[PDB]
């Protein structure tokens, strides 16, 4: 059909079988880089705006404010442009020129907060701007907004079900906001009624889901797997549908994304490498020999050209 | 379904209606950035390899050689990786570090030719490598290989026909190799039998198609619209199916791509801006008031972050 604006074109991303991972083709990847602003977040940028519209919280003239410069910021930016909203994104003055340019290109009002304050300083500023005129500004809050996992339950999940003809046995997804694994798992286990294994992936450097579930002291840590490992349990992560948590280290995630490019011809991002590394480990366990493992690849390689993904390559 | 490798996932790109161009929504764009290596060329990288396989010109152990660092080089790179071929790309030593990294990431053997020799020096070197052992090397030749327009006749064209329910009246496409407009036009005019208007787009700086058709001295010139305006009439441009040629200047192409980003939320590349600028001009002629104009957008914005598209933004 013909989409009325770019937000409506979200999803319908392809599944590609891996040849150099898994065992006898039991690992299949879902390419979320193929989306209107080239990541999985395009789905939630679209649906958080749509739902806010339906709820009356977003109206003509009101402006979006958020504190992200990552995939969600880019997603909200294209949606704001497509649907005629002003958007302000806050972020530390220390952000890359290339990302500022991308966001400025999409028409975003950039508010650069103090470098020394990092992400926290940006979050504060966004909240202070919203507090300045709550009748004018709306913060959509990707970590707790249920419209996030809801779009995955309505789109990403049913796409996996349909493209595998219901044969999917395992879903492997890195957890950032938790929306993907939550929505996908709700779709497949509840709407389609299949008792699959839902695998959350997190960095070994910041294994807060593993620590939580084990009743251990929660100890986040720095890592390089962009998009996952936020260092807390997000509200949009439904722990009740998680069957297994796999941890992956930053180096192996990076190495795996590079293997995806050079061995599979798949331009995967960093967290995509992490997710495939976790899935490859499961795929080589005899218990998963006859099981179809579907892996979310959240983003595309070119978004990481100034990162360690290509540094030294 | 589940694609056996990434090359099979080509195409099925969405159509999005423009709100700030055209008149009463008569301009619709086809997003070719949504492809396995993120450009229209993914289709021809796939099909030139497939056809060479079918023809017996490409076999296990033979290696691809070409002289491109652009979208076609990236396309051939992902296909070579996906299907297990070694690939050598030649290009001037003066190429960006970011593009070298991308290609190295995809597993390409880079051969850097002398800076002073430009594209010609790279073409020579590729030809010299092929000449060195013609039993080992294959050059697929995007400007003359009929597998290029053929994939557009089999995929891009029928996608436009189906997504518009046969209502497409005009196709607007920048000409690089000519494959897109040629294949699309053959599909719609010959296979589906509709007498549409096929519009080739070229830079006003290098208007060789316009000059040729007018019987004027052919005078190429430099421009910034990457991907089009090769400065000659390619063999894969079928002049017999071109109804109209529109010229667009580099500044307006750039400005238009920026308008696509900020006003439509569409992350278009430079040549996408050129194609929409040409289509917008036609769309505002009363003769095209009631006509559905479909525009090819060959690539995505992030591939141009170090270009004039974002410089000064």
């Amino acid at each position: 059909a013909i989409y009325a604006d770019n937000s409506y074109s979200i999803g319908n991303t392809p599944l590609v079988r891996l040849k150099h991972f898994g065992h006898n083709g039991n690992v299949v990847v879902k390419i979320e880089g193929r989306n209107p602003s080239y990541s999985v977040k395009c789905r939630i940028g679209a649906n958080m705006v749509w739902q806010a519209e339906k709820d009356g919280t977003l109206t003509k003239g009101k402006e979006i404010v958020d504190a992200t410069s990552g995939n969600t910021g880019i997603a909200l930016a294209y949606v704001a442009a497509a649907r005629g909203y002003k958007i302000t994104l806050t972020m530390p003055e220390t952000m890359s020129l290339e990302r500022k340019r991308l966001l400025c290109g999409l028409g975003v009002n950039l508010v650069l907060t103090e470098g020394a304050k990092g992400a926290k300083g940006a979050i504060a500023k966004a909240e202070e701007i919203v507090a300045s005129d709550p009748s004018r500004y709306v913060m959509l809050k990707q970590f707790e907004n249920p419209a996030n996992p809801q779009i995955h339950r309505e789109t990403t999940g049913p796409e996996i079900w349909k493209d595998t003809d219901g044969k999917v046995d395992v879903v492997v997804a890195g957890v950032g906001t938790g929306g993907s694994i939550t929505g996908i798992s709700r779709a497949i286990k509840l709407d389609f009624g299949k008792q699959i294994t839902s695998v959350a992936v997190e960095p070994v450097e910041s294994p807060v889901i593993s620590q939580t579930l084990a009743g251990e002291e929660v100890k986040p840590g720095p890592h390089k797997i962009q998009g996952i490992g936020a260092g807390f349990i997000p509200k949009n992560l439904d722990l009740s549908i998680i069957d297994r948590v796999e941890t992956v280290d930053s180096d192996t995630a990076l190495a795996t994304a590079r293997r995806l490019m050079a061995e599979e011809g798949i331009l995967a991002g960093i967290s995509s490498g992490a997710a495939v590394a976790a899935a490859d480990r499961l795929a080589k366990l005899p218990e998963f020999a006859d099981k179809l493992i579907v892996v979310i690849l959240p983003s595309a390689s070119e978004r990481y050209l100034s990162t360690a993904l290509f540094e030294g390559i």
